[PDB]
């Protein structure tokens, strides 16, 4: 049941372009959803009849006159419109919520029994589509995406919850790989965004929106390159104690490093290290929050026949101005007796939007990091895995294996000293220092958090001398530095990052970057080394290559003839980077024939392959 | 009467943005007319009451519930809308047909007694205007033009060709000058202005104009054609602003007569004027295929509860399948199956021709070198005859009394390329792909030797998608309609770009009235029309005087010939130098000794040898 | 009152079905001329009356669906207008409607009574109209009042076009930043605002642009300053920080000229002249009027079975054409008897628009002027003020002071030989001579005045052969040279004028220009001169400067020590333009200390200051 009733309010357009004094007065409106939905705040009550009752399909309002006659109608005859039809969804007493089309103004009206009152407001709605694909209607088809939308004194509206919206998915580009080449034959019914970046050091990121039919070649710098195409998923294409051991493993996810542990008298050791995962975790000093502010304008304090010298009332984005000789004796809006001895004090400030919480950003300094690594090492018959911070000190407390990953070979970061985080998205942005705010620009208003912890704003509010027909406090103001930065935020770092880094946000991090080499010291338990205790003596090895392909995954095929005393298990490895073997161990029999697969990227290569203790040389054309 | 009833169908937007399961479900829509009209295919029946009867103003539909209650209403309360009003025209049982405005989506709804159901579809309509003049409404005024439009298996409103009213633009105030044409233009709306030179190199030039501008164009001496907004195509030039076998060479240029003198020993010179009345350049046409807007058919997916479904190449149209595993769960979630990760759906779909492929298609066509006929009109003495003749050193124009053979043209030239497309009446030089070598979304995406679907082979980059498990719905992307795409990007027709002022024509593919090079011609004139020195008046002592003259006019020349003749007769007057030509070829010689003749030139101080009967002289003047 | 005429039926081209019909509510004309976004519609149906011509505030009447002359009636309740959206009427005037409509592609008037729906629609194009220099889609509740014209709401029977006041919005005051010969203009507008500028010097290099959202806009400041209008704000400008006597005063409003009258034996005289106001009044020969013409098309005179050789009927913009073989028999063409022996004469002409009077322009030659001046001269204890024409002759008949202002130093005018005046606005425009009209260009139609004093038009009307299904006379025509010039009139002279002139219009004039110097001869009444009759000798003056600021209003501060015999009153003045004194007289005491304020625009200046008879030199750094 209700404790308050529908009121009447001054409107500027009422079925006749002339300003009136009707119910259904529009006070505010919210256009913040990713969804194409709207929240309207009117002066009329819905859901109630004559009293504050429970009529699912009834509203009530003030009278055409002013007799305090709160007559009622059926929620059936209340319709919204902007520049076309509008279909409501929910009624919340004083509030409406609908999906409307263009967005030049908003008109709420009653079309009951011939009597037609309608207030309309001069607010501008814009076409909203969330995806990287332009749509005018959520597809029956397509993907589910993170978005926010409206549900279906203070807190009484339809709150802004995050949820899922259906974006369409674009018509997979017919791709054509070539010599360091990718033409991308594209054919979209609609406007799709096409992003790219190299996975090398210099990514030369490249965004564009495409429509209809074109082709789009891109170089492939040998390091490959990622391309997102219209809220598809981001495919990327390429160009086709114990013994302490010190190596240097290149920092590149998923690519195993084969090496040979050489110890006197002992038999060479199976060693493959795979940097399963890298993270670059930098230290984050959150500076402030920021969002769409709201401007509050309290009824002006007017003093009939005196001076009103306004006083600095320290808070939010406060501003006053003292205006003299305001209203003349008779009406002009008020009941003041003197003419040129009047004064009004215009005061107004800013707060956070009712929805600041659901859509804000995070000013954040970022100083140099640390980097963990998911190392997976295999030695002989056992494979183990430890995480390790990359500095000359902290050992990866793997129980059976003590590893320390030396200082990375080149300090590199995707981030700048200063960073903004919007949603899951981080941008390198030189946001102003807390308290050094410029208006209409990003960070126009600031706050250490959402709980309005000392919010300091600068929104260039400008109070205007009010004319004398009504008590209305006028003012201009700057634009919303947030919204303005939003419509002009770049393509995220997750899409521009200089090394194929996969920027992640809660911990700010650069997942799976690829650059430089990592020194690594491994303490292998003596308990897994075999000392010349392979009964087979091995002698007279030679190398023959059966087949070969140039620059493939594993197109190499070579065989090794020899003579061994008995049976055992040899570790095979190449002592020249011009080639690498697919396997690191081989079951040597007495037959004297060992087939091994390898990979290269040359026409006529020369590499020294090594069985157990012996070494040879191989050759072939690819 | 009807044998089938209104059904219910899943929609994606129903008065509340939420997808529903309502009647009035929109299944397809057609946006192909040149007219601004639309064909809609709904789930509800119109024209019938409770049963399949004859209610001119009644429809029926399924219920709000599902009781198979087929309740009825009045065709009065069914309204269409897209982004504004829409006015229907006809009801065809399941079908609607209206004219609608913008074209972002389509919404069919019932606004009866407070209960409001409405399905709406995410289709995009575009502003259609047929003419070369932009209009938003057919004028009360203006021209009638060829267009296609909807009438008012096969049950819809068919697509017939007919006539549409385009507006005609405000005649440009033209100003001729020295090799010059400024075109002062002033249009209320968007009009297309085309041009091309009539010479060898036409440098064609299209532009759409609005409001007020000027547009000069050179005039290369060969003149030039300009169409201006579905006006008719005026063009402007640069003047001020057996028997005896005779061998000449007539320039190939329509309507311009060739005066010559037959000189035979002892015989009296002969009246000879040849007018190439008409030329045609008829090249051999190998139609390759048809092409048009395809339609994609998606048959209900065959799902096998708890097994593998390895799909098989079912050879036809543009067929494609894909086998999707671990599709749906148990009971409700996905089609009444019982296993979870032991499921499989086969997504299959193909393409056909549009219901309207026939009314709007194109014709892939190779064009190898031609033959050219000519409408020759020859006059000799008192008789004028006319024969058609192929232009090769052989085939004689079987005119009964006159045997003509037109030698091989002086320069093989064609307006066409080895490969050509013909859309409506319009031909474009376009390198369409070979039959069976189709690229998708590009022209010729789908092919067919004819409209009777004679082995249609398509490539439309269809891509099947793994269906999610809340409904049995087979998803897929696809390429764009290579036809429509080529349509929105067909150039300006050849009829408007042709390099010699050719008037490209289509049913026989032909280049009417081109103008280039000279035509050798051998004429066998019947001896029976030659006069041998049998003009009694002896003619002697001719001289030439020019009274007036204008330079480069139609016939501004005026000269007189004094002489002395024995008696009366009829002389043939002709000029033995191309620097000038006479308007008349015969003259009634009297004894007076004074003959006035009109001539035309294009020089200041010309020198030409005029010839009466047998005598010859020289004339002079400044123009 | 009551009516004497009834609703008729007319051929329409679109009637609820795209097919042309023969319905009531036939739209005959429409008016789209207001600055307001309002429309005047002329239909075939009568409003305000029932069955007879009575007084039904809410009733209309019309012809029948059939043709029985049955003039049935409805309620003015069910008649609605639309163009491409809703339309709300305002007034009913018998045959006329008047509404505010949105886009403007066509116009549709219809009746939606009891299921029977007739609607005629017309192919006219309405355009978005906003009057201000600020783009708006709705008059603000806020903002300024501006001159505009609009249709009333209370031959001659329509809703007339009266000039009045329209509310334009006022833009968000630019945050301005002054610098070294510099003005950056930080701008932030919700909407499209016009930003004009011009230098106040000789060469103004005027610069218009429309801005939106947020930018910055620097402008040089040429030492002469410069005016900037910003979006129907007011146009701020910023700068760079008896005895006959013959002087030459610089022509510059409000800046006083201090001088010393030196006469033998007499004591120097207080002389300050302020050119309070200047006017440049040139001679105006109005040539013609011009405006939106209207084309009249009288029913064609057709002669059944004969030739109709049309005759030059001398008037307005007359044109005829004789068309032969028009209509076959009856319903072969227009009811007649012969087929190819028919002839129609198509005639049509132009008039002035019903509203030509409220919105026209004025072709006007302008030959060289005269210039008056508001001179305010002060001599000793008395200050007087005379106006004076600036030529070597006419004396300013001030009673006690005879002044003659010599011929100005440089003949300069803001205007060209030929000028157009639209509203209050004058543009330099080479309009064609009377009778030398080109069509669609400005001055397409002409008239010595509004009373249609011999109006001569050239509107390229082109008659077309009418097709034979109806008697309808077709024709093309050129565009409205007026309207065309309107949409393409430049920025007014009031905004481009080369010397900071304030162009004014009724008398055509150039208010308060600033250029060159004015010679002036003054006849000062001997009766105000003091001859060495001040009791003090003055001797030994020196100059000391206390403080100084460079290029300020009056930042200079100097003191003068000396020795005087007695008390008196000295005239202080600077004998070098490098500096000027704020005061011209000083009360000399015996103390020997005189403090004076001065102004300069230099770092280390050198000027010769002069007391009574003595002279010195001053110095300081600023
Ligand atoms: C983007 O890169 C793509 C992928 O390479 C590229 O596609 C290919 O371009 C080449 C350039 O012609 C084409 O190769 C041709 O094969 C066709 C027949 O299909 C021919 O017409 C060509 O012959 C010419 O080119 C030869 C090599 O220069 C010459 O030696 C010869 O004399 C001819 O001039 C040629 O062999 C290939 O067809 C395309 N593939 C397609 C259809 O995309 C594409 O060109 C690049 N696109 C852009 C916009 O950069
Ligand atoms: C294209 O279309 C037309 C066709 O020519 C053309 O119209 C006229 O062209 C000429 C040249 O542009 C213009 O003639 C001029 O008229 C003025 C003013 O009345 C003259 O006195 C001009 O100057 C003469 O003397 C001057 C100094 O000696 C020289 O400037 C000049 O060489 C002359 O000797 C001059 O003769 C005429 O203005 C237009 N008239 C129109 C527009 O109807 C038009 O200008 C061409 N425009 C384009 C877009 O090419
Ligand atoms: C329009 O003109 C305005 C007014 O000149 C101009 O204003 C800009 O103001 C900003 C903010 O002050 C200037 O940005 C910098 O501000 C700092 C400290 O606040 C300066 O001292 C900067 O220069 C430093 O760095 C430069 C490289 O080391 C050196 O040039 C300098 O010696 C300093 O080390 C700098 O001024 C900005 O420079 C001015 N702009 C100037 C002066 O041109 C505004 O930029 C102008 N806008 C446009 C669009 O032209």
């Amino acid at each position: 049941f209700t404790l308050t009733s529908p009121y009447l309010g001054t409107c500027s357009y009422c079925h006749h372009t002339v300003p009136c004094f009707s119910p259904v007065k529009i006070e505010q409106v919210w256009d913040e959803a990713d969804d194409n939905t709207i929240r309207i705040q009117t002066s009329a009550q819905f859901g109630y009849d004559q009293s504050g009752a429970a009529s699912a399909n009834k509203y009530r309002y003030m009278s055409l006159k002013q007799d305090h006659t709160v007559k009622e109608g059926t929620m059936d005859d209340i319709k919204i419109s902007t520049s076309g039809p509008c279909r409501r969804l929910s009624y919340k007493g004083y509030f409406l919520l609908a999906k409307c089309p263009p967005g030049d103004s908003v008109t709420v009206s009653i079309v009951s029994s011939n009597s037609a009152t309608s207030c309309t407001l001069a607010r501008k709605i814009k076409p909203k589509f969330v995806g990287r694909e332009k749509y005018d209607l959520p597809p029956v088809h397509g993907k589910k995406i993170p978005c926010t939308v409206y549900d279906r004194k203070l807190h009484l509206p339809f709150k802004l919850i995050p949820s899922t919206c259906m974006v369409p998915v674009a018509h997979a580009p017919n791709v054509i790989h070539g010599f360091k080449h990718i033409s991308l034959q594209l054919d979209t019914d609609h406007l799709t965004l096409l992003t790219t970046r190299r996975l090398g050091a210099n990514p030369e990121p490249t965004t564009e929106w495409i429509v209809g039919k074109t082709v789009r070649n891109f170089t492939v710098d040998r390091d490959g390159l990622e391309y997102i195409w219209g809220n598809h998923e981001p495919v990327r294409v390429y160009a086709q104690g114990g013994y302490e051991h010190a190596t240097t493993v290149p920092n590149v996810p998923q690519i195993p490093y084969k090496a040979l542990v050489e110890r006197a008298g002992y038999a060479p050791l199976n060693l493959e290290i795979t940097v399963m995962s890298s993270e670059v975790l930098p230290s984050t000093n959150q500076e402030y929050i920021t969002c769409k502010f709201t401007t509050v304008v309290p009824s002006p304090k007017i003093k009939c026949c005196g001076s009103l010298e306004c006083q600095p009332a320290a808070h939010a984005g406060y501003t006053c101005k003292v205006f003299g000789g305001v209203y003349p004796f008779m009406w002009g809006g008020a009941q003041c007796f003197c003419d040129s001895e009047n004064s009004q004090m215009s005061e107004a400030y800013v707060e956070l939007s009712a929805d600041c919480a659901s859509d804000h950003a995070q000013a954040i300094k970022v100083h140099t990091a640390a980097m963990k690594v998911g190392l997976r090492i295999v030695y002989g018959n056992t494979t183990s895995f430890l995480d390790v911070y990359v500095n000359g000190v902290t050992p990866g407390t793997s129980k059976d294996l003590k590893v320390i990953a030396g200082p990375i070979s080149a300090s590199f970061t995707p981030f700048d000293h200063k960073v903004v985080i919007h949603r899951g998205l981080v941008y390198n942005y030189d946001f102003p220092e807390y308290g050094a705010m410029k208006p209409g620009a990003f960070g126009d208003i600031q706050a250490t958090s959402l709980t309005s912890k000392d919010l300091i704003a600068s929104t260039d509010i400008r109070l205007l001398k009010p004319s004398a027909k009504n008590v209305h406090v006028p003012y201009t103001q700057a634009s919303s530095g947030f919204e303005m930065w939003k419509n002009n935020s770049g393509r995220p770092l997750q899409e521009t990052a200089p090394f194929g880094c996969k920027i992640a946000v809660n911990p700010l991090r650069a997942v799976d970057c690829s650059y430089g080499n990592i020194p690594i010291s491994i303490d292998i338990p003596n308990a897994a080394f075999i000392r010349t205790s392979d009964a087979p003596l091995v002698s007279t090895v030679k190398c023959e290559v059966s087949e070969c392909t140039y620059s493939a995954d594993f197109g190499g095929m070579a065989t090794l003839q020899y003579v061994s005393d008995r049976e055992g298990q040899c570790p095979v490895h190449s002592h020249s980077s011009t080639a690498t073997l697919q396997e690191s161990t081989v079951h040597v029999l007495e037959k004297g024939a060992v087939t091994v697969h390898f990979s290269t990227a040359s026409p006529q290569a020369n590499f020294i392959v090594s069985l157990c203790g012996k070494k040879t040389t191989c050759n072939a054309e690819c």
